[PDB]
């Protein structure tokens, strides 16, 4: 099987990478950062994260898997110090494929534009280019609210533990085909009204923001932030697309937050 | 068709129902309050809820309706002025039937003890007898936290608009089949530990509490409340069981959210 | 200087105290419970509550110290192995009085009638009688809201760490003489409105909450609880009463907020 | 009496602000925008805001008075139809004055640096560059929390209705001499704690930022947003300085609060 391993680069990575590939030429297993089947990520989730968009147009044919070398690793599954157990058996393939939901945005501009895609692991946001932060909230074609606040935050189920988590949302078993949509510091008056609470999406419903002044914003999806210049709708929903772990034994995800928040 | 009318049993909802009755005096439509297969609610929510916990070993059967007197309907789809249409189109059948999930709740006693169970079409809530209220939160059978604080509410997704939003859960609609957990005034410190955020399962996950001293509880189930003594376990899934709505025009969940929260 | 002890009763705290008052058998300082000039509290929050609500009726004449047996003591000051250094320091008169502002309530009743009166080191709080929960919120005379939810909490400035704190409260520095008014689940939507927000009053202000239905009130003041029938007023303002520490050594306030939530 | 009035700008204020100049010009009363003892914002809280900045070297000398032209006006005492009413009132003397507390920021940077010093009517926050925003929160020189989120936020009593209430902040009456801090979007596991609360300080604490790695931050001082490059510290205190109000009739803060957030 062909695969590849991306490293934080700090030397314990570095070596942690070299040998797992000497691990891995024992057996068959080709290494090929062009065609992976699998991802071996070293590091911390912003190494896996990368990992991840390296390969987003390969996510039908890769299985990926995390291995950490902090502290918090929640697409992280393995400890350095498991890493010979790891390549012993990524080698014999003995490993079932689990899926998570994956969020889409969609950029539409002016003149053109575009449409820009973008496909995200964690959460999508948007604020202002700084600037008050006004927009139209809509919901499979009905208006919903007018937000003004700092900005607002999609998250996948996976991704509710991140960003979402800190902004007062729901944790979501990453079983569940939805999206989810927070306020950051929403404003609240007698003239102005935002719903408040998180907002939990299924699949097929699109949640379509429209600028209200101000068409420029500063638009994030996980890692990576971008201004947005003459924009005219930001637009999400479910994925078609779903990234595939693979998993080796069972570690819940109840179990694998409960490690990240209460104690481990 | 076998229907039924509860009334909230003030002037207007009285002389709505009886006026309701003689219109299907005109249809066929037969008056039976043992074995409906339409039930209709004129009051609020509080009326509805009545109605169907009036009815809920026939749910299977019975397709639910709503008139509003209020404000506030979020199990109506109707106002009175809209009585003599809703009339002739139940009687015509000219409607598409929507389901909603549902949530089970056991509870477990020593000595006998039950099990006796329960059905929420809103949410179960856990208190103390007061009382400190001390319980271990399992999550299918992983011991996830030690929750200390006021008590606990579990939500089915109509449910989420509800008790559950006034302690900053998420709205779910409630295409997705879940339950989502809120904590009240939960108690963190350097020694006691919760998850803080609202917890979202799928179906077949089943959350357990079990009792730390203190095996008093009071428990509600939607407007039920009641002092269950000597508790082992109280149990929550997603249930089986659905609710049937009869519906009759488009009104989608959303606008059915900002017409309650937003404005109208 | 007369002075007496209080124990949380098990066998730790009860052999401390017998330690401590053979120690100040060696100096003079008279054991005495009736007219103390210092109150001793072994044990956890909880003791030191109890022995400011034995003695409220002394409290100008009292400096309270706080030895804790926990983990958590807000109200210690004191380690076990340091209660030596405490009777040498205690018999010296090595120390400089601090105080903290109380909270006065005033029950007020129909007939009659009464009028009782309380004071609260932690917090005041309302809840009805079980029931739904509906107050009108008076300020300085002025109708501010109509509450409708669980219940509302006010607090002291060092109550703002107990229940204050898991209801979404600020924490207060208790140099600041001032109360704060937090919301238990409160219901917003587009008929019923709360301000959302904890609210912080100063000396002098008056928060009046007068029954909208339903004149019968669960009221708590810090550990005591006790139902409340026919009222016609629950009244919150500031004690020109203060309670007094001994000290010692520094200790302070944000330094006791991080070792108790932070990390120790 | 010197005075001075600023506009909106808009036609509707530009017109007000003849109307009164002309007023004026019938006593005695003249107008000085150099030297002024009166300050007249027409417009919003922004323009009012504004006007405050325009003469922050004469906050001892000056008092301000807001005619909204909004909706929505807490630095607004008076509506446009009262202006007549107004230059009666204001040219007679007939107001005592009314004080709030300011905030004093003070920026210290590398090499030199400077040591820019601000004050705020309403808030002054921090932010990254942009950049992940980690800081070490010192309070009256006690290492307090190592806090990492969006940024934070420290308010003054009359902020405490904006940026402040958005956060979760509490709202404190401005009698109280006070600054409180509130959190964005902290992030909170088993490796990264913070207090959660909002923290109300006095008068003499002061509260240091103190940057850990990344020493470039986005200040904002009110309606003010400003890059600081190479910073070494970020500190807040209560200010000596006060803004004076000239009122005129009774309009208590919390009427305002509920005018502004119930109902008017
Ligand atoms: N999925 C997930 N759960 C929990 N924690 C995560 C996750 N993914 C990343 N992380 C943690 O985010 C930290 C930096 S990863 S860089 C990009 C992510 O940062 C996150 N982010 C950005 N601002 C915030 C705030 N303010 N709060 C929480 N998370 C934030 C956001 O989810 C982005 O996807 C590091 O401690 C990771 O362990
Ligand atoms: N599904 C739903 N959404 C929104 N509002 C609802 C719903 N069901 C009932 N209600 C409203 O609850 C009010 C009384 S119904 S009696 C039983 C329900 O009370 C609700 N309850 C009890 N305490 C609270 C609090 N504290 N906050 C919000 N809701 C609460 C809980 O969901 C129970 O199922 C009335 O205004 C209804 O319009
Ligand atoms: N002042 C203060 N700060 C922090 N923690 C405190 C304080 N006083 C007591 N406690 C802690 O409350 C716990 C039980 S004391 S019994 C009476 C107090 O319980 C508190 N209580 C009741 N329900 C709750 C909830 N739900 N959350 C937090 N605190 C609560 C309330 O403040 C009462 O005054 C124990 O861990 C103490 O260390
Ligand atoms: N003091 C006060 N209370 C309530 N509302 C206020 C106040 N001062 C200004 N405002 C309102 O802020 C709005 C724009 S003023 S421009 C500068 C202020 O914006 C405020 N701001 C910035 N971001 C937010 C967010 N996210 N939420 C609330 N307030 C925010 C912040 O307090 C700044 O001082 C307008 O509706 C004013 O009526």
């Amino acid at each position: 099987m062909k695969y590849m391993i991306t490293s934080k680069g700090d030397e314990k990575s570095d070596l942690l990478r070299l040998n797992m590939i000497a691990g891995f030429g024992e057996y068959d297993m080709e290494y090929d950062d062009v065609e992976p089947e699998i991802v071996i990520s070293i590091g911390g989730d912003g190494t896996f994260l990368s990992a991840f968009h390296q390969y987003e147009e390969r996510l039908d044919e890769i299985a990926f898997i995390g291995i950490h070398t902090g502290h918090l690793g929640f697409y992280a599954d393995w400890r350095p110090a498991e890493a010979d157990k790891l390549v012993k058996l990524l080698a014999k393939g003995e490993y079932q494929k689990v899926s998570y939901p994956l969020l889409k945005t969609t950029v539409k501009y002016g003149i053109g534009k575009k449409e820009a895609t973008y496909l995200a692991l964690n959460e999508s946001t948007v604020k202002s280019s700084g600037g008050p932060f006004v927009v139209d909230v809509v919901i499979n074609d009905i208006h919903f609210e007018r937000f003004r606040g700092d900005g607002l935050c999609m998250s996948t189920p996976s991704g509710t533990t991140a960003y979402n988590k800190s902004l007062g949302g729901a944790l979501m078993h990453p079983s569940i085909e939805a999206m989810q949509l927070t306020e950051m510091a929403s404003i609240n008056n007698r003239v102005y009204r935002t719903i408040g609470s998180p907002l939990v999406f299924p699949k097929h419903h699109v949640v379509s923001l429209q600028p209200v002044n101000d068409k420029d914003f500063q638009i994030s999806v996980d890692h990576l932030s971008i201004l947005h210049r003459d924009v005219q709708e930001i637009r999400y929903e479910v994925s078609a697309k779903k990234i595939h772990f693979a998993r080796f034994r069972s570690f819940p995800f109840w179990r694998r937050v409960h490690d990240s928040f209460i104690e481990d």
